[PDB]
């Protein structure tokens, strides 16, 4: 980059957005609150777009990308909940096939349950994950995890996932033939009906990550994630995206404790247990190298890491915001928060389970929506007039 692009970036990266002591939060929540309302309220419907793929059109069915599901067996039920929901709002018409990855062997009736309730002709695939490429590394020394997990409370396992979602499963062999994943998981609700092909929608119109919801972390899982970080991109500066969304990460002004705790960062992050992304993006050697520093790190074991904002921190940070899409129209809920956008008036998009505009039944949980955040520094031009 021109060094004074770059360098005002960087000092972007080491100040706080809003300057110390200059706003109330409480005053900021609400203005936040009004900017969410404002778009959830507003009538949509799909992207206003010129190219979408409707179901029988011939390029429907063809991007290459699967659903992908993180599974134990005894997650069956909750995941076939999750796959019903799926298929009766989008897939039934799109025919993307499933693709389920579990740490440990698959039993049979996991297996034979997904294809029971699946059309006959949906195609499902069932991997393990290799050992080596799920438990903890030799790089970690275990004594070292077992003091701070005491401190801190914790599963190794609930680690291996962060980890493992962050760095390694779009490494894994069954996906190497796919460019885009929707990663489902157990117990979520859809509720609005989505007549496009969603993988076509993000080829056709260049957008490589697309979420419904955008929260605050919990600082003291990512205390040294942010440092880490910055000392990261200040070695490859190159990595920097002239449009990335730095304000997001830099907002101080709805939970200014959170950014003190991580000296810089907001703890914004897309809400991973729903994501499509281009994993060519994952694939590239920013997020390559960025993925193996941490790995180098331990933070993934000796602080709990969460792919989230791991995922969150690469796409701001590497990318161009103008890439990461709001799905606004797909209508969601993993608990406690729900994506329910509004319909116009005589439309049975949605199917009337959730209430419009409404994050979360308990108020003291508004305080870790970001999208205001999001909607307010990292929406494009484009993005902002597409639903
Ligand atoms: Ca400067
Ligand atoms: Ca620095
Ligand atoms: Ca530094």
């Amino acid at each position: 980059h021109d060094a004074e692009v770059l360098d005002s970036i960087m000092d972007r990266l080491h100040e706080p957005l809003y300057e110390k002591d200059t706003f109330d939060p409480n005053e900021v929540l609400a203005e936040n609150k009004q900017l969410y309302e404002e778009f959830l309220l507003q009538e949509i419907s799909e992207p206003k777009v010129d190219n979408l793929v409707r179901s029988g059109d011939p390029l429907a069915g063809k991007a290459k990308g699967t659903i992908l599901s993180l599974v134990r067996n005894s997650d069956l039920e909750d995941i076939i909940s999750s796959i019903q929901q799926l298929e009766e709002e989008y897939n039934k018409n799109f025919g993307y096939p499933y693709t389920f990855l579990n740490d440990e062997e698959f039993t049979d009736e996991f297996k034979d349950g997904i294809k029971s309730i699946l059309p006959k002709d949906r195609v499902v695939e069932f991997g393990t994950i290799g050992p080596d490429n799920w438990n903890m590394p030799d790089s970690i020394d275990r004594e070292r995890y077992d003091q701070e997990m005491d401190k801190m409370s914790e599963v190794e396992s609930y680690h291996n996932m962060c980890r493992f979602y962050s760095k390694e499963f779009y490494h894994h062999p069954l996906l190497s033939k796919y460019k885009y994943v929707w990663r489902l998981e157990p117990n979520v609700n859809f509720y609005c009906k989505i007549n496009y092909d969603v993988f076509q929608f993000m080829n056709k119109n260049d957008k490589i990550y697309g979420f419904v919801l955008n929260l605050y972390d919990s600082p003291q899982t990512i205390e040294t994630l942010w440092t880490s970080t910055m000392d990261f991109v200040e070695e490859h500066p190159n990595y920097l995206n002239v449009n990335g969304a730095f304000a997001w990460l830099k907002d101080n002004s709805q939970n200014p404790k959170n950014y003190d705790y991580t000296q810089g960062y907001s703890t914004c992050h897309f809400w991973t247990n729903f994501e499509i992304v281009d994993l060519d993006f994952l694939r590239s050697e920013p997020y390559e190298k960025y993925m193996q520093y941490l790995e180098e790190k331990g933070g993934f074991y000796y602080e709990r890491w969460g792919d989230a904002p791991v995922r969150s921190l690469a796409l701001a940070l590497f990318a161009d915001k103008s890439s990461i899409h709001w799905f606004r129209d797909i209508g969601y809920h993993h608990t406690p928060y729900t994506n329910c956008p509004t319909c116009p008036a005589d439309s049975d998009r949605c199917n009337g389970n959730c209430v419009p505009g409404k994050f979360t039944p308990w108020s003291d949980l508004d305080n870790q929506n970001c999208q205001a955040t999001w909607i307010r520094h990292s929406m494009s031009e484009e993005e902002l007039e597409m639903y």
